[PDB]
C-alpha cells in the first residue's frame, strides 16, 4: 500500500506520518526530512536545496525527483510525506510507480485554515539533534530538552510557504480527485481524532 499525505505546512502530516508508519508497518519517506539530513551533511544536494528552503521556496523539481528515485523502497509499504508538491513530481511518481506495477492507493488531504496553520508553525518546537516534534502550547516539550524554533517557522516564511502551497501544491488536491483516490481529513482536530480519521480511509 502507497499512501501520499497532502496537505498546508503545519497541518500535521509528519506527526501522522511517524505514527502510522511506526504502528502499522509504513516506510516513512519525508522529503522536508531527508532535506534537512541533506543540508546538515553538507552533500550536493543539501549545500543546493538549503536556500530554497530557508526562503520558504520549494527545491527544483528535478532535484527531488532524483531524490526519490534514489531512496525509494523496493518493497513494502510506503508514506510519502510532503512529497509530491507538485504536478510534475506527481507526474514523475506515478511514472515510477506504473513500471514497478504499483500505484499511489490513497491521497490523504489534511485540510486545515490558514490561521490554524500559522498558530501551529508559530508554535512549533525541534529537537534540532533527534528531529522531534513539538507545540509551546499543544505538545510542550519537557524543561531541559533544547528546542530550537525553525527558521523557516518565522511569520514571513510561513506566509510564504503558505503562498507557495497554494499556488503550486493545491493543484494536486483535483489532480488526484480525478483519479478518485482522494480522501479528506479535518486535521484541525486534535492529534487522536485526527489520527482516527488516517486509520478509517485507510482501512
Ligand atoms: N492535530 C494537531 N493539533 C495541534 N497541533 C498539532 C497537531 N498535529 C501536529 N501539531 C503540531 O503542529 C506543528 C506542525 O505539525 P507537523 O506534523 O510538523 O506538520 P506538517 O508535517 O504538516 O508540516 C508541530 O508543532 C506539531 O507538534
Ligand atoms: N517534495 C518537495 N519538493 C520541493 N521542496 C520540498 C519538498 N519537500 C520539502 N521541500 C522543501 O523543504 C521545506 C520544508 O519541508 P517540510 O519538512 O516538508 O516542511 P513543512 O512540513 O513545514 O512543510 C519546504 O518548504 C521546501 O522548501
Amino acid at each position: 500500500m502507497i499512501l501520499v499525505f497532502l496537505g498546508p505546512p503545519g497541518a500535521g502530516k509528519g506527526t501522522q506520518a511517524k505514527r502510522l508508519a511506526k504502528e502499522k508497518g509504513f516506510v516513512h519517506i519525508s522529503t522536508g526530512d531527508i532535506l534537512r539530513e541533506a543540508v546538515q551533511k553538507g552533500t550536493p544536494l543539501g549545500k543546493k536545496a538549503k536556500e530554497y528552503m530557508e526562503r520558504g521556496e520549494l527545491v527544483p523539481d528535478d532535484l527531488i525527483i532524483a531524490l526519490i528515485e534514489e531512496v525509494f523502497p523496493k518493497h513494502g509499504n510506503v508514506i510519502f510525506d510532503g512529497f509530491p508538491r507538485t504536478v510534475k513530481q506527481a507526474e514523475a511518481l506515478d511514472e515510477m510507480l506504473e513500471k514497478k506495477g504499483l500505484k499511489v492507493d490513497h491521497v490523504l488531504l489534511f485540510e486545515v485554515p490558514d490561521e490554524v496553520v500559522i498558530e501551529r508553525l508559530s508554535g512549533r518546537r525541534i529537537n534540532p539533534e533527534t528531529g522531534e516534534v513539538y507545540h509551546v502550547k499543544y505538545n510542550p516539550p519537557p524543561p531541559g530538552v533544547k528546542v530550537i524554533q525553525r527558521e523557516d517557522d518565522k511569520p514571513e516564511v510561513i506566509k510564504k510557504r503558505l503562498e507557495v502551497y497554494r499556488e503550486q501544491t493545491a493543484p494536486l488536491i483535483e489532480y488526484y480527485k480525478k483519479k478518485g483516490i482522494l480522501r479528506i481529513i479535518d486535521a484541525s482536530k486534535p492529534v487522536e481524532e485526527v489520527y482516527r480519521q488516517v486509520l478509517e480511509v485507510i482501512g
